[PDB]
């Protein structure tokens, strides 16, 4: 006798398990057990992943309901699961979206300058360099302080909440509440700080005093700051880090993008497609009985949308493990989700990665791992897959 198949399969972000293609071929929706002990439906084909993400009766909001089967424990207040819904209901969606595009004057130049400075510092210090802790994550942190309009010197502490805030835990995490409450207090202070007049927090500060938004809660305004910082920093830092591994392990591609940087956007789109940064499927709770492939999912059941299931599906992306810069459907991957909850930071995330990669290839054309790839230490029980350190030489 064996127990029900457990998720997640592996915390390694440098290879997809053979099990994924096996499940997708044999049982593209199948029952699994999560770290809390709950049962869930794991969905692993492109067709079924898109079906679930495009049907709001598979609800994000309802995953926070008391007594629901859970992927992992909440690390935010339950009302904050419906963050985007709350933002939209407050009439703030257009403003929040507009503030987090990469198109503000000087933003991309700021990204380039920051990437180049970080790289120059690594070159001065000499190999080996840690491209996660001393490149990708600081670049993400600096970007998000700029986007939010908050002081650069406040970035590192906000960042250090993240190794706990984005845990994927069976049980509630006391440190997550301590850091959440402190970070909310910080953002509430930012809204009251007369110096904060630019970026997302400058805009929210002004809308807060606009009579058209007088009944929006201060709680929501502060929450937008904490959640957008956290989601953007963890997602961009983690994606860039694992994309750098994918690139470093493909010297031919590394060389091609070095030689022809105009191909970097297409390269980043493929790096997004093959990215294993999300450690768990995207959770949804069924609010009705809904047929998904061979399974009638029942009201109240948990469904997990496995992004790499979709993104490595050979029926949608032939030769899925290969980076091909001339695919006919290149942005049709699910790296940013799909439907109601499609990532609002997608353009910014693309630009962060494109600029980071462009700068690294110019400064370190000979970049290579400084340790055998198996020596990377993969963070466990976390909402992202990331190596604790990424040692390189050049
Ligand atoms: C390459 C970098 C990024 C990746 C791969 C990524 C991925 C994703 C994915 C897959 C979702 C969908 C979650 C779901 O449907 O359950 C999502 C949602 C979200 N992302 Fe991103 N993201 C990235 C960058 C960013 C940035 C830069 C920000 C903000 C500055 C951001 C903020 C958010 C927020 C607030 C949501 C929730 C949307 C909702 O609930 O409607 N992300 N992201």
């Amino acid at each position: 006798a064996t127990v029900l198949l457990e998720v997640p399969f592996s915390a390694r972000g440098d290879r997809i398990p053979d099990a994924v293609a096996e499940l997708r071929t044999r049982e593209p929706i199948r029952k699994v057990r999560t770290i809390t002990g709950a049962e869930a439906w794991l969905v692993s084909s492109y067709a079924l992943c898109t079906q679930v993400l495009e049907d709001r009766r598979f609800s994000m909001k309802e995953t926070a309901a008391a007594g629901a089967p859970r992927l992992n424990a909440l690390t935010v207040p339950p009302e904050v699961v419906n963050n985007m819904g709350n933002i939209a209901d407050a009439g703030l969606r257009k403003a929040v979206m507009k503030a987090i595009t990469p198109k503000a004057p000087g933003l991309e130049q700021f990204l380039r300058d920051t990437a180049n400075s970080l790289l120059d510092n690594l070159i001065t210090e000499g190999a080996p360099a840690d491209l996660r802790n001393d490149f990708a994550d600081p670049l993400a942190t600096a970007l998000h302080c700029k986007v939010l309009g908050i002081p650069q010197e406040d970035g590192p502490k906000l960042f250090r909440s993240l190794s706990i805030a984005f845990m994927s835990s069976a049980d509630p995490i006391p440190a997550a509440k301590i850091n959440w409450d402190r970070d909310i207090e910080y953002m509430a202070g930012i809204l009251e700080n007369p110096n904060i007049t630019t970026g997302l927090m400058g805009e929210l500060s002004r809308l807060r005093k606009d009579p058209a938004y007088s009944h929006v809660s201060d709680e929501l305004f502060a929450t937008i700051g904490v959640t957008f910082f956290g989601a953007g920093v963890i997602s961009t830092g983690s994606f860039l880090t694992t994309a750098l591994i994918s690139l470093i392990q493909r010297p031919q591609l590394r060389n091609l993008l070095h030689e022809k940087p105009e191909l970097i956007p297409a390269g980043v789109e493929e790096l997004l497609r093959i990215n294993l940064s999300f450690a768990d499927g995207l959770p949804r709770l069924a609010t009705a009985d809904i047929q998904v492939g061979d399974v009638l999912v029942r009201k109240g059941e948990l469904v997990l949308v496995l992004l790499e299931g979709a993104n490595f599906d050979p029926e949608h992306f032939p030769n899925p493990g290969s980076i091909e810069l001339d695919r006919p459907n290149p942005t049709s991957h699910l790296a940013f989700g799909r439907g109601q909850h499609f990532c609002p930071g997608s353009a910014l995330g693309r630009r962060h990665a494109q600029i980071g990669i462009e700068a690294l290839l110019k400064k370190m054309p000979g970049v290579d791992l400084a340790v055998p790839i198996d020596q990377l230490v993969w963070r466990t029980r976390f909402q992202r897959r990331i190596p604790e350190r990424l040692p390189v030489l050049w």
